[PDB]
């Protein structure tokens, strides 16, 4: 199934880049018989980016997962590539459409979006083991955009300790969609000062430091919080604020989740 003719017989290139996957670059391309605009991601061939591919295509077609359209094996420059094609994410990064009111009601939605895809993804036996805000997309820039989550790159056929490793990423996550800031904790007012106590509880039970304590996610979907997400309070925060007036170090913030994430996935550590 992997289509072994050359990717520019279907694909127009484009040398628009959407960024650094690891294994690859992100390019913009377009069908040719359609009009519509994919992603192309390029992986130079190995163990690992057949991994990936097979983890991908596994996890695509779940809920809040960026869907691959197609796969093809090529030769570029003389080495063996495979490309992954993938839905143009056009929507950008999650916490870069939020410092673009936004309630705590709000942040239970997105919190239960993410949830429903590492759901997916845990019942399929997937770890993803790099959730982290730029591996969290928006398909359009609209109303109506949907998040979904890319990248497997890191991704793992699992086991309970690789699952609550994205545990601790939907904690984190959840921390700064609640405040603009990461847990690197406490729950520091003004910030925190009007969220309730079942966000706050939810984010104290996925920052466990010991990984067997931290919640399940199907513990974590069936949190009053996150099941009754619709009933949230109202409760009008200081993430979209914090986030443009804490603008110059997101780079540093996604740097240190980056590198704990990292760290955790080392086979020996301390
Ligand atoms: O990135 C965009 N669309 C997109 C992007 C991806 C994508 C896949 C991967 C990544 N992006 C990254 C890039 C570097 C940051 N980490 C994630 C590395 N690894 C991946 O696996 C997939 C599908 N559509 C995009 C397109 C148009 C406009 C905009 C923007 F919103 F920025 F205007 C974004």
């Amino acid at each position: 199934e992997p289509k072994k003719y050359a990717v520019t017989d279907d694909y127009q290139l484009s040398k628009q880049v959407l960024g650094l996957g690891v294994n690859g670059k992100v390019l913009e391309c377009f069908h040719r018989r359609t009009g519509q605009k994919c992603a192309l991601k390029l992986l130079y061939d190995s163990p690992k980016a057949r991994q990936e591919v097979d983890h991908h295509w596994q996890a695509s077609g779940g809920p809040h997962i960026v869907c691959i359209l197609d796969v093809y094996e090529n030769m570029h420059h003389g080495k063996r590539c495979l490309l992954i094609i993938m839905e143009c994410m056009e929507g950008g990064e999650l916490f870069s459409r939020i410092q673009e009111a936004f309630t705590e009601r709000e942040a239970a939605e997105i919190m239960r979006d993410i949830g429903t895809a590492i759901q997916f993804l845990h019942s399929h036996n997937i770890a993803h083991r790099d959730v982290k805000p730029e591996n969290l997309l928006y398909t359009s820039k609209e109303k109506d955009a949907v998040l979904k989550l890319t990248d497997f790159g890191f991704a793992k056929e699992t086991e309970k300790y690789d699952k609550s490793c994205d545990m601790w990423s939907l904690g984190v996550i959840m921390y700064i969609l609640l405040c603009g800031f990461p847990p690197f904790y406490g729950f520091p007012n003004p910030e925190w000062s009007e969220v309730s106590e079942d966000a706050k509880q939810l984010i104290r039970l996925l920052l466990k430091t010991d990984p067997t304590e931290r919640l399940t996610i199907t513990q974590f979907m069936n949190h009053p919080w996150i099941n009754q997400s619709m009933v949230v309070p109202q409760t009008p925060l200081h993430t979209a604020r914090v986030l443009q007036e804490d603008k110059d170090h997101w780079d540093e913030v996604k740097e240190e989740m980056t590198s704990a994430l990292a760290t955790m996935r080392v086979d020996y550590d301390q």
